[PDB]
């Protein structure tokens, strides 16, 4: 009944475009609003088609709002301009805190885990639409985080509506069910925040990844990849495997992840939080 | 061109449904969606009387302008309750409740740092300035330190739109709405608020009854502005209190723009580091506890 439009946000009241990142989908900038005194991040890329991949990825953004997703400022759509606009992350992108370790030397636990739990929720979210989203291309470069380092899930551009129940993300390829992609994705990007080690190391060529997985095998498990100090370890572990299992229905529901996870991130004080973040931010420093 | 209708929330879906406050517009409660897995908050109308559509239309309006006023300063509305047995706005759970309680309550939070201070009157700033440049202009016209909610890490969202439902709060009110003319709102509540938040006063801590300082400020007269309420060691204290003396100018046509505002306070928060800000949140959250 309550229906609410997507403003549009004219080019000229972007000042101060300055290139951030450029991506396969598009190039995002930061920027601040002449009117709105604030700093937002603008990603643009026409064939007619490629106009509507972006006014699909802005509406969908705009309907799968929530506290975990990459709040949608609005949409440039301008003869001489294609944009989406959402909210400003000066801490970047998960891959960054994860794989930088000269800025990060140290990530505590408690904010991995938190994190983690974070991306549960809002992947859980999206599942629980009507009709449900499946993202389908969850990585940790799509994983940005706010100026107190909280999720915010990004990149919607390959996503579907209908579930039931680069491509180091991707699932195994019968009868198929892509309502268990996510999942996989997740177990992925668990393995990786708990190691801070680049899935399929040793891998030259992202097709030896495809035929990998397509086998059975995954991102080693050893003390190498997880040390034994990993809080819940053993849980954390058997929630990585079930989420990467080379059959989709023994994956579980990212309600059952929330589920396991909840007693995890339960053990953390809500203050080690703020203290992993100054710390952070303090070494990042110097 | 791109529409989103705003969530349906069953009722049977919020649990552990407990009484946060009962205050002039609504019921805010608490409860954890079975669903989502997270804390929201729920503001309701009474249980017992069936509710006049007049009451429901008021629901419903509060419930799409919270909707199209979505910004990163307002509060975020998670979807609608509409059933038969219970009508609820659902919202975003703010686990450190308004500004008031953070500015007044003392021995909860003794110290407040100024960065942190000066970055909440900036937010708010940015809350209503946003909202004022809505199409069409949306007026808040009840801003207060009990709407100013403060989430995990003291960031503004602002609160409570709609009407209000009566069936302290006036040192906000502009004299010239104390008799409604329906005939520039909002930013003298604004430099009120300034005022308390760099007092941590109460305005008008000696007048006893509200209608003397209606009458006061009916005469002009606005908070004391001293060495007592402002001391002279407060940081950016001169451009402060300019912009407080013009916000709460008897004639609104002296009073400024938000504009202007976030214009002039843009460098007084650039003088802060990044850093003191998540250090003032936390020595906060600290000095809450073991208290
Ligand atoms: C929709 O437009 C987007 C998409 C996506 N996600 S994506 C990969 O395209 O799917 C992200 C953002 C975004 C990025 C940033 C950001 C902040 C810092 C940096 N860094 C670059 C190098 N390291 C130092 C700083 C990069 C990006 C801050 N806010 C944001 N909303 C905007
Ligand atoms: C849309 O529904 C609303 C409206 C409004 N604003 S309003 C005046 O009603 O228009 C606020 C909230 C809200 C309140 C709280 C909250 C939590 C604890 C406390 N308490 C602390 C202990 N002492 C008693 C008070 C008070 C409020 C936490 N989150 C929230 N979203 C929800």
């Amino acid at each position: 009944a309550i229906c609410s439009a997507l403003p549009t946000i004219p080019y000229h009241k972007l000042a101060d475009l300055r290139y951030l990142s450029r991506g396969a989908s598009g190039t995002v900038s930061s920027a601040r609003h002449a009117d709105w005194r604030v700093q937002v991040a603008v990603k643009h890329l026409l064939l007619d088609s490629e106009r509507k991949d972006v006014l699909r990825e802005a509406e969908i953004l705009h309907k799968a709002r929530f506290s975990y997703i990459l709040p949608i400022l609005g949409i440039c759509n301008e003869p001489e301009f294609l944009g989406i606009v959402t909210e400003y992350m000066p801490n970047g992108s998960l891959n960054e805190l994860l794989h930088r370790k000269t800025e990060y030397p140290d990530v505590a636990w408690p904010l991995r885990f938190r994190i983690l739990h974070e991306i549960a929720l809002g992947v859980n979210y999206l599942h629980n639409m009507t009709p449900p989203l499946l993202h389908h291309d969850l990585k940790t470069q799509n994983i940005l985080l706010d100026n107190e380092f909280h999720v915010k899930i990004a990149d919607f551009g390959l996503s579907k509506w209908r579930m039931m129940s680069t491509i180091i993300y991707m699932p195994p390829e019968k009868s198929r069910a892509s309502i268990k992609h996510d999942i996989y994705s997740y177990a992925v990007i668990t393995w990786e925040v708990l190691s801070r080690k680049q899935p399929f190391e040793d891998v030259t060529n992202p097709l030896q990844i495809m035929y990998s997985v397509s086998q059975g095998h995954r991102p080693v498990i050893n003390e190498e990849s997880l040390p034994y100090d990993i809080p819940h370890r053993a849980r954390m572990i058997s929630l990585i495997e079930s989420g990467w299992a080379q059959n989709p229905d023994e994956r579980p529901s990212f309600l059952k992840c929330l589920i396991e996870l909840e007693p995890v991130l339960r053990t953390f004080e809500e203050i080690t939080f703020l203290e992993a973040v100054i710390q952070l931010k303090k070494t990042k420093l110097q």
